[PDB]
This record gives C-alpha cells, sequence and structure tokens, in this order.
C-alpha cells in the first residue's frame, strides 16, 4: 500500500504544516502537525477542556463505530518550546492519503497548553519519529507510520515541504518527479528516539564550504534551523545589523536587509537554503526588526534541522531495518 497528502502551511510565514487526516467511521477529518520529533498522534477532542479549544475540529470517539477506549491508558507530552498536551486513549481507524491504519492509538486530548488553544489551525500532532518515545503509559503506542510500515510497499515515507505553499508527505513510495539530481543517503542514530544524522559541514552565501560534522535531527515539527552558535554567529555576521537580542529571543536582522542563503553537507551533497527562506518577518506588527530563521541550538542542547531546512529538500524518512535519511535538491 501507500498514501499521499497534501500539507499546507498554517500562515504566510510557514510556522506549521497541516495534513488532513481522517479518523473513525464515519470519518472525521483533522488537520494535523505532521511531527518527525515527536511519536504521539495526538487530537482535540470531545473531553478537551471546552476554555482551552478555540476554533479547532475536535474528534469525538463516541460518534466513531470503531472507535475504542484503551482501557487504562493516558498521555502526556511536553515539547522543545515549552508547550503541553495530555488526556486517555482510543484506538480507532486512521487513514492519510489514502493509506488506512486499523487499531491506532488515537491520544485525546483532555488537556492542552496555551500555545495549541491559541492555534486555531492545528488540530493535533501526528508523530513520526520512532514509537520509543511515545509517551502512552502503562503500555507504550507505536506511531501510524510503525503500524503501517509492513503493509507499505517499501517501508519509507517522504516529506516535501513547500516554501510559501502547499507540499506533500508520501507514505511507502518515493516519487521520482519530485526532485532534481540524486537523492543522498546519511546514517541515522535511533538512540533517542530522533532521525538522528550528522551534517557533513556549512557555508554562508557564496563563502567557502567548512567542513565539520553537527549531529542533529530532522524534525518537521520545529520551525526554524537550530545549530550551535558558532555557526549560527558566522551566518548572522553576513547580514549588516543583525544581532542576538535577549529581550526578543533569537537574531534579529534589519527588515530592509537581502539575506544571504545557507548551505548545509548532506554526505558529499549539499542542499542550499535560499536567503528568503530565513526571513520570518517582523517581530511584532509594523517592526522594522525582523526575526532570524537560522537560531542557537545553544541550551536546547540538541541541533534542530526544522521546517526552514528541510523545505529546501526531498526528504526521505527510510525506517528500513537500519535507518537512514535521505535528501534531495528539488
Amino acid at each position: 500500500s501507500t498514501g499521499s497528502a497534501t500539507t499546507t502551511p498554517i500562515d504566510s510565514l510557514d510556522d506549521a504544516y497541516i495534513t488532513p487526516v481522517q479518523i473513525g467511521t464515519p470519518a472525521q477529518t483533522l488537520n494535523l502537525d505532521f511531527d518527525t520529533g515527536s511519536s504521539d498522534l495526538w487530537v482535540f477532542s470531545s473531553e478537551t477542556t471546552a476554555s482551552e479549544v478555540d476554533g479547532q475540529t475536535i474528534y469525538t470517539p463516541s460518534k466513531s463505530t470503531t472507535a475504542k477506549l484503551l482501557s487504562g491508558a493516558t498521555w502526556s507530552i511536553s515539547y522543545g518550546d515549552g508547550s503541553s498536551s495530555s488526556g486517555d486513549v482510543y484506538t480507532d481507524t486512521v487513514s492519510v492519503g489514502g493509506l488506512t491504519v486499523t487499531g491506532q492509538a488515537v491520544e485525546s486530548a483532555k488537556k492542552v497548553s496555551s500555545s495549541f488553544t491559541e492555534d486555531s489551525t492545528i488540530d493535533g500532532l501526528l508523530g513520526l519519529a520512532f514509537s520509543t518515545l511515545n509517551t502512552v503509559s502503562p503500555t507504550q503506542q507505536k506511531t501510524f507510520f510503525d503500524n503501517a510500515k509492513a503493509s507499505l510497499d517499501s517501508p519509507v515515507f517522504t516529506a516535501d515541504l513547500g516554501y510559501h505553499a502547499p507540499g506533500t508527505y508520501n507514505f511507502g513510495f518515493i516519487d521520482t518527479t519530485a526532485y532534481t539530481g540524486s537523492i543522498t543517503y546519511t546514517a541515522v542514530s535511533t538512540k533517542q528516539g530522533f532521525w538522528e544524522w550528522t551534517s557533513t559541514g556549512y557555508a554562508v552565501g557564496s563563502g567557502t564550504f567548512k567542513s565539520t560534522s553537527i549531529d542533529g535531527i530532522a524534525d518537521t515539527g520545529t520551525t526554524l534551523l537550530y545549530l550551535p552558535a558558532t555557526v549560527v554567529s558566522a551566518y548572522w555576521a553576513q547580514v549588516s545589523g543583525a544581532k542576538s537580542s535577549s529581550s526578543v529571543g533569537g537574531y534579529v536582522f534589519p527588515c530592509s536587509a537581502t539575506l544571504p542563503s545557507f548551505t548545509f553537507g548532506v554526505g558529499s551533497a549539499r542542499i542550499v537554503i535560499p536567503g528568503d527562506y530565513i526571513d520570518f518577518g517582523p517581530i511584532s506588527t509594523g517592526s522594522s526588526s525582523c526575526f532570524g530563521g537560522i537560531q542557537s541550538s545553544a541550551g536546547i542542547g540538541i541541533n534542530i534541522f526544522g521546517d526552514v531546512a528541510l523545505k529546501a529538500a526531498f526528504v526521505v524518512f527510510n525506517g528500513a531495518t537500519t535507518p537512514t535519511l535521505g535528501f534531495a535538491s528539488k
């Protein structure tokens, strides 16, 4: 089997991407944030505290003839951005782009933090990291991909995120028309439960490539590119007037600037992030200070190849017995 679904930016800045997901019978379609940096499929629901719902579409398990309470199971998650959610668990039928999993754990939110409530466009998350990170207790549950894997034509999914435009998540096949040149594959460590890999270096604009190993995670659920302070400083030093602002929470730059590109290495291959991808716009409405899309990972504890990086590539998440990551230009 295969599946193919379009993923759409939630706003004009590509802050996140939502993908429609069919849950239950008859189908209830929710727009979920596919997140390769976590492993829980959770939804706003009829059980979510009413004051914490503000415009989201909810899953109502009582209206699904295939929903079953997973007795005694609870979940609770905290994300890198400080947000969180928790609740109980149902199993139900879940389909993405024509690919159906029966018996999928659908984690129903009883509580969500303010950031989730305030984002009316995201109805929940669909985790695509390794199932070892799944938070369901006392019986850990598998991700949608893990459940689907054996039925897929090939044990892979791909992320093809758009810049200010829709893109595609495919399951079970590699669309050879969706990228240019060849896909370069690179080793993955699953030790921390992430799609963790080592970039071979970077360049800023038309500058020379610096060969240096940068361990990080491919994370579709994070907006920005978080890299070591040395690398980030080298980037922003090429933008007149750019500075790190503790009050704002990172590097800002004059909105009048033209940003240089940023290149990262994948083996001997190179992925180029155009300068415009690194512009996250005014820090507040009407400001001439703009927020940068490359930020320091210092004090996160891990480097994160988030959407800013991934949207410059066609990315293969290869879930074979020994997982690997593939990157192609597009």
